[PDB]
């Protein structure tokens, strides 16, 4: 039986009950509060000790599963549909926060280059590169915080080279399918264990809430990121999956259920890649090959609902300074958001550090986090669950378009 | 021949008296002192190398080496055995140290948890999380040292996935025993330039000592120390074995007796490993897959040395204080020092950072480290012998009750 | 066709007229003068990027593929004949210094010792070990920067021990051979960008210079240099070579011209390593396995160049100022250099920290590196094409006298 999401789903809901009646009858301390949310703090570093080795061997194993000169135009493909995508998605945000209307940057885009091409292999796992100008000279050092972008690049390249070298890396090609394998198992492992963990995550977050006013401040901001998350998933994708398959949309959305809802639970698109995995290719008549290339790179680049939340979160908190923005200053704000995330977009993200970066670049005030650090917790789940539906949606129009590359395969 | 042992022997004689002679006739200054003992440094440096791969590969080979549906059993008894020995060890140095009488804690037992999921795997091989309670939050941040908990308990979940994996896990299965026995290769190399070292660094301890008549004050710490080991060693473990295998262990420990040699001149249980294995296969008729389960995981979290030594020296240092306890107190310290080093129990230790660490949980002032630091070069080998020791009857043990498990896989 | 040497050498000269033209018409800011250099910072992020696994799996490689009863003399020959060229550099450096006059180390051949065993395979990946006397007892700490030494002393290890395994390490024999040659090919693709990032290098470099008349004041300091290295390379390594195999030494130098001229482009011996592979195998007649062994070698511990480089450059330094030196001042001072920066020989290097420790460490002052910093980029690559030189002249040495055990390999 389906026990895990049937669990989870009433771990959520006691969850829930559990955090209302808590802040509603007890009265607890900060140290106390802290203490009441370990086990959820024990899952997310599990969930966390387990996205390097996955993500970097299901990279490798899909980019080297491919024929040498078939991948280009899959990777093309992939990279046409993720940028159409993300400029909907920004255009989309940028209307409705200019209508609702609810309430340095060189150097980072240079950094986004620099960390492409890191400086040592080792280090890039758990560091990060940053620059700063001072009096004007450079200044750069490194970071805590794993640097998937320069991974995931090493990653592609060491697959092409490893599949075009043929029978003297297919020894390389077996250990990181392996690899994958155990990986795969071991993230089952651990979702035998989430439910509790999300029970407790949901508790804390719920208790964490004092003035019990702020939702209602918090007023067409939670309004305007639904709405155009709803818009995103529920008009445009299913109309661009038609256009290009002639075929239903929602029998798709309908067969990819489990994975929307592990993702809208544990908010982690490559945590949930197994399920989109078996989903995708059992559910949906949807070729191996295909699903295992695009649906990491769709973990790591998508980027839609971000457009759609950081960059009207940055909108929202411009406009509740007197700070009247322009067309141009509203548009760089918007690019500087969505870019600045490029690298981690499957990582859990609770911090928004990158977020933070942005409003330190654009030199918005960097204290106004905490107004809206409270529906985070909500708004991210849903944020994740559009990103795995249309990296679901564009491995079903890559296989689409791709008949003539997987007809040569066979 | 044995020209290792008999040559190791000698450099212990040898540097004695060198130590003597040289403190007696010779006057040097703390430079001098420190530049006396480089060679010893280089072999802890040597031997500080060696740990981590030899543990990893040796854990996964161990675990993936027994079928899936026995581990299990093998796995429970094991941890009676070793939970056992150690609550009987610190209820016989809690009783000597009462008798003779010779002169915060959640935190520490939650980073204890969180330390064996740690966020990053890479991050893990040489730094360690901790946590305190500031004006009340939680802050958290990492400070160097191998993360040896996480580790150990990441490769047995790898080599449970791997084992259960078959025909697809293989090539890792390979890897992993090839790696081990190339790393077992090494420390042997590494145990031919030992001798020199053991003779600088024996040298350089008995030359450290100033005083000289901090021996006559620590009178009844060393009694105590000495004669709980003792007991541990001589009567409670043979008692057990003989209880359990009905045979003599005093030829049990005859068998053994060259790797309790290595042990307490290394003093580094997880080094002397190849010794051990070797002992317990050959000298002894014991099952080689028994065996190479059970030592990596006694050298891992055996603790009744421990229990023997750093709660001792705990109570006594709460003793030289007029600071009169009471039972909860005492049991409460025995818990906290023995729980907190579970992790780093074969690696070797000088600096004895865990017991700091619990002297500054429990309140004590961390300044009294210095009055017992200078006669922790002779106990810390007597320590690491009766663990062996230990680790040796539990792999007996172990396979004495494991007969149908071991007649299934045949 | 060879596009990529002829776009190479395209791209130098257009650099040159680029930074001359934008220096002299042109007016630049600090900020923009380091943005114009990006794409030479970039290329030089992507090589230090492939260096350790490069280096490490072409040492392992090279190891393991020879005999154990023959690598010893092999390995005694190419230590004997890189220490006799590293004398004969030191004697003609200090000669040529003392006669032309253009113008602590106890701690750092400790810590050179230490370096060679570090206490942590994963951590020696990015960080060195250091050491500083305070006020007196010794204090030692952990930097950034890849501890190459340890590494390659471990990795040399380890290739004996797998060699001499057999049939149980051919596993992971196969395993370093598909990960050597993909790397080779790694670094073959990041060849075909080189030649954009050394054209803005050479006009970043060229436009870094400011006062025009540095040039004019460091006479005799570039002649020195630049006759030093021109008579190592053209007299004292033909002469050797022709001594030892009887053979005329500049059909050789005409045979590994391709190599020299990369060597010379992008300054980097290690980078190199793929182009002289073919150079020494196809143009010239010389043994597989002598190359893959002695070439990782040299570009390991070579120090030629340093010796008739940095040494000169520190007796200028001493020279400036009024310190008239002794015949061992000088010999100390040249020794201490050298021995230094026996670690990193291979890697690119720009800021020549060895080079201040030095500095520091013979109590000179260290800021005086600004007035010879400018004039770094020229010597630097004239440097490595020099050793890169002597690293294929010491192949062929090998190979000549290694007759006998390349027969009984066969």
């Amino acid at each position: 039986n389906n026990w895990v999401l049937l669990s989870t789903v009433a771990a959520v809901v006691l969850g829930i009950t559990t955090g209302v009646l808590v802040r509603e009858h007890s009265n607890l301390s900060t140290l106390e509060k802290f203490y009441f949310a370990f086990p959820g703090e024990i899952l997310m570093r599990m969930l966390k000790l387990i996205i390097l080795p996955l993500i970097i061997s299901s990279m490798i194993t899909g980019v080297a599963a491919l024929d040498s000169n078939v991948s280009g135009k899959i990777g093309l493909r992939a990279v046409v549909y993720y940028f159409a995508t993300t400029l909907i998605a920004v255009i989309l945000g940028i209307v409705l926060v200019v209508s609702i209307k609810p309430g340095s940057t060189v150097d980072a885009m240079l950094d986004l280059i620099r960390n492409m091409f890191p400086e040592n292999l080792v280090q890039a796992a758990f560091q990060q590169y940053k620059t700063k100008r001072e009096e004007y000279k450079i200044v750069g050092m490194y970071s805590d915080g794993i640097n998937v972008l320069g991974l995931i690049v090493f990653a592609l390249v060491f697959g092409l080279v490893i599949g075009k070298m043929g029978e003297k890396g297919q020894i390389l090609v077996d250990f990181f399918n392996a690899l994958s394998d155990a990986t795969m198992k071991i993230v089952q492992i651990i979702m035998w264990y989430m439910p509790l963990g999300i029970l407790f995550l949901i508790a804390g977050c719920i208790i964490e809430v004092e003035d019990w006013e702020i939702f209602r401040k918090l007023g067409l901001y939670m309004a305007t990121v639904l709405t155009g998350l709803a818009i995103h998933s529920i008009v445009i994708l299913p109309l661009i999956y038609f256009i290009v398959v002639r075929k239903n949309p929602f029998r798709f959305a309908m067969g990819m259920a489990q994975a929307l809802l592990t993702a809208l639970m544990i908010s982690s698109s490559s945590a949930t890649l197994p399920v989109t995995f078996r989903c995708a290719e059992e559910n949906n008549q949807v070729d191996k090959r295909i699903t295992r290339f695009v649906l990491p790179v769709g973990a790591t680049i998508n980027m839609d609902g971000t457009a759609l939340y950081e960059a009207v979160a940055a909108v929202f908190i411009a406009q509740l300074n007197d700070l009247d923005l322009g067309i141009g200053q509203i548009i760089t704000i918007s690019i500087t958001a969505t870019s600045a995330s490029i690298g981690a977009a499957g990582v859990p993200q609770a911090g928004l550090v990158t977020m933070v970066i942005v409003l330190s670049a654009v030199g918005l005030p960097a204290e106004d986090v905490t107004l809206i650090i409270a529906v985070d917790c909500l708004l991210d789940r849903f944020r994740t669950m559009v990103n795995v539906l249309g990296d679901a949606f564009g491995t079903g129009i890559v296989e689409k378009l791709s008949k003539k590359e997987l007809e040569q395969m066979d």
